[PDB]
């Protein structure tokens, strides 16, 4: 077959009931995740190949970066609760990996302040029980699939994308193969 288990995707041995339709895991410490955001725009390109209104979910993970990795999962919960993901994704990636100016929870907060989120608004979300629950949701979703690596995509709780089985001589072709595989899996 053109799409084969083990080539473009793998199949979870223990599928996850009630998982999001399209679920991405990433870390701001993750070098491939940086590339998936700024160089390849994987999420944008996957979204353009799926029907309108399809739910794409993106969660941060704890297992990269120690204390700061957990702070970043909480900050992503804040970004999700406030709806400011598109405002902070690039400054957070570049603060961690390009300029290396993010070293503390206060440095993360500065990114949100510079992006126009009010200090009281950020701090109130950071300490909120809604954010505590969003943190739990992200942890539970990664636990459900026993996640050991990022960037990762899962489709319908059953299929995991396999980007290493994909051609990387051309960045544009790679993105297209990845996006077309998600479409195929979403229709499976
Ligand atoms: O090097 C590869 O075979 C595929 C790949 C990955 C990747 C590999 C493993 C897990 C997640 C992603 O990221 C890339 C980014 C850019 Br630009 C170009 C290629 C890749």
């Amino acid at each position: 077959a053109q799409y084969e288990d083990g080539k473009q995707y793998t199949t979870l041995e223990k599928p996850v009931a009630g998982a999001p339709q399209v679920l991405e895991f990433f870390s701001f410490f993750c070098p491939h995740c940086y590339q998936f955001e700024e160089v390849l725009h994987i999420s944008d390109n996957v979204k353009k190949k799926l029907p309108e209104g399809v739910k794409m979910t993106k969660y941060h993970v704890n297992f990269m970066g120690g204390d700061l990795g957990k702070d970043l999962t909480q900050a992503w919960a804040v970004a999700m609760a406030l709806g400011v993901e598109d405002k902070v994704t690039v400054p957070l990636f570049e603060g961690v990996q390009k300029t290396q100016t993010i070293r503390s929870a206060s440095d993360i907060r500065d990114v949100f302040i510079n992006a126009g989120i009010k200090g009281e608004e950020y701090d109130a979300a950071w300490n909120s029980f809604v954010v505590k629950s969003l943190v739990a949701q992200q942890e539970k979703a990664a636990a459900d699939v026993q996640l050991r690596g990022v960037p990762a995509m899962f489709v319908n709780g059953k299929y995991q994308l396999n980007p290493q089985g994909m051609d990387t001589s051309n960045m544009d072709v790679f993105v297209q193969q990845y996006a077309d595989t998600v479409k195929y899996l979403s229709e499976k």
